[PDB]
């Protein structure tokens, strides 16, 4: 399918196939089995930001997603990012539900790169419109008038759909990396607002990078987040 | 063909549709007859820098044309560009050729956008990557091996082409005024090198604005610059 | 004296002295005096957002001042600053009050400035002010944190603002503003802010300002004067 | 004197000190002895690129010497700068000479540094002037005229003192880190000359962080840097 690095927000404990016991954070290098997680402690209704970062002179890609209380989590990779996307990808947001489910709202969603030999990208969305030219839609997703990203469907009585994916992906292939680049750095941070009514909400919202041309890898609501085949 | 809001570095003096007689910066909205121009003192062999400025709270759309020597050339045309670009459109660059012809070389790209309602894109190429895939370049432009951006066709000798048209726009739509937004803006900077030993070269560079969907209008080589099909 | 050049939200109408009759929005090239005045309709005690944008290219300097609402105000002039302030300024934030009232409460404060000769610049930006800020000047009456906000009058513990007070916040590094090199000198400057009182009308109001690396609020320059000028002239 | 931690450029190979018996650039922290090394081929008389980034997540600060024919060098180091620096800095740039000479000369200097709760300080020198008010100038350190930032004494001839000692520090202090602070992130950037025909040059260059009222400690000059009191 594609070439999946990501950044998962798994509300659900899909046990089975491999997430610890409870709601967590994760780094996913082709595989939506973790190369590592954070216990996260969802807060239910809040507004809560997330960041990435990742320069190629530290190695290290890292996350941190919190809320205004102030409770936080916290992940790393020690990696060569270098070596799994190609010198072309593109940039995106992604989430799914199934038998239980949640909104996924994201608020604003803002990005960066450089390739530091400069070449640079640094949008950011603070408001969608209605009709967004320069975001790339899949599945569920649909956006404005609230003003907000919707990645997953919403019916009208601000009930979130079980069984739903979306995805949301700048309209410009973003150079990563390069043989030229003495650094290659990226960041991006992103402001959700979760909150269901089930017993555990499910499933949960993914930052994804990957070749240009990615698409829905069909079958992948629920547990999948929209962004593998499979669970292997 | 499209719509356009441009800014020309006219060097080949075509009086019989209205440049003056000589060397010139102008601004042209939906016309090759720029509705202000300013005596540009053409440098050959040279690089120079070009900044278009743009805020639309005075209103006034600016130019300026700069060598390292000192020399600066500028122009002035207040407007509400409101009423002459589409809420959504395409930006890129425009050279052309053809009886005296120049080279048309851009060494570095950047340009910047914002919505104050925040949104902003923010690209710049120091670098021009060989297959370099967020650019739609049309016509005989084409990247590579130098470094730079080769708008108008070269031949291997360095010996540049006459009768041929050049165009590369950045990949992305670009949000250029909303409704919702409070201050709409944009800059935008290029470096050139044009070099010819004719009596004057010919015919000159354009940074572009115009609808997303953009193409060459067909006979728009020399001193129609790739931007209009009518002298009109 | 100083040499200022700033921005006013004139709530007051001092007309002895030449604003006109309601609330405006003024560019003070030197003086009190606006050389250019554009009605303002405040909205008290909601934050609003003023943007302040110059380009050397273009020599006209604009001012934006707006509400959630939507409701807007413009005022704009042409001139080349390269010839009134130096080469070297800073930059900060002036309130005042007098016989009337408000609170003059800066909630984010953000300035970019460039000379594109490859550039010199500086970006600073305030979502958040602290209980020391070793990074802003803090003249007069001023006073930041507790609550996140930049108090540039002063207000008591019950939220009360006093009349005729004076307060000016500068940034704590020297700004090149021009150069002789640069073929673009240029700067923009963003504010949100919250205005509330009950009075006839409120006073005095905010502005943003540049002025010598030395400035110092005039003695006596509190009221109509904005902590700007020493005279009414 | 103060409170250190820097990036040292380490010219001259100081064994009865510690320095591996080679130029090198190394990281240290309140101390002259580098917790982390690694081998820079010093390329003599061309210009060099030094980064250097560090983010409170995944708390591992990184540096890349490099000069334009590909040569890099690469050394970091996990660290809880909550624990070395304090809540407020200064940000400068330090170099020194001794028994043996070399040329100091910076050519830019920027650096960014941001608190996502957004508090943010962005700065930068392309070229430094004859009298800068927004430097800070110790010791033997001058600008301007030629464009650049003379760290080390170099007289008239071009020919660069032995034994001087020189530091120029960004006027404004910086918010390095807070309790607030959810993301506390840096990164910094300078371009450099160092040249001689020397029998091997001394004794380098380093970027700082500090205390905001920091001074050059006595008889600091040569294999201290211009950073440290003693040679522990
Ligand atoms: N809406 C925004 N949200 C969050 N950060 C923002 C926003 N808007 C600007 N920023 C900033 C923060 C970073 O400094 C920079 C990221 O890189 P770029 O790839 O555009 O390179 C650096 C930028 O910083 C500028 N700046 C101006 N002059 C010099 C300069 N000489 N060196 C470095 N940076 C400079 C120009 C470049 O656009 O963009």
């Amino acid at each position: 399918a594609d070439t999946i690095v990501a950044v998962e927000l798994d509300t659900y404990p899909n046990t089975d196939i491999g997430d610890p016991s409870y709601p967590h954070i994760g780094i996913d290098i082709k595989s939506v089995r973790s190369k590592k997680t954070a216990k996260w402690n969802m807060q239910n209704g809040k507004v809560g930001t997330a960041h990435i970062i990742y320069n190629s002179v530290g190695k290290r890609l890292s996350a941190v997603v919190s809320y205004p209380n102030g409770d936080s989590a916290t992940v790393s990779y020690d990696v060569d990012l270098d070596n799994v996307l190609p010198e072309w990808v593109r940039v995106g947001l992604s989430a799914s539900t199934g038998l239980y489910k949640e909104t996924n709202t994201i608020l604003s969603w803002s990005f960066t790169s450089k390739l530091k030999s400069t070449n640079a990208l640094h949008f950011v969305f603070n408001q969608f419109s209605k009709d967004q030219k320069d975001l790339i839609l899949q599945g569920d997703a649909t956006t404005g008038t609230d003003g907000n990203l919707e990645l997953t469907r919403v019916s009208s009585n601000g009930s979130p759909q079980g069984s739903s994916v979306g995805r949301a992906l700048f309209y410009a292939p973003v150079h990563i990396w390069e043989s030229s680049a003495v650094v290659a750095s990226f960041d991006a941070t992103f402001t959700f607002l979760i909150k269901s009514s089930d017993s555990h909400p499910a499933d949960g919202i993914a930052f994804f990078i990957s070749n240009i041309d990615s698409s829905i890898p069909s079958g992948s609501t629920g547990r999948l987040l929209g962004l593998f085949p499979d669970a292997n």
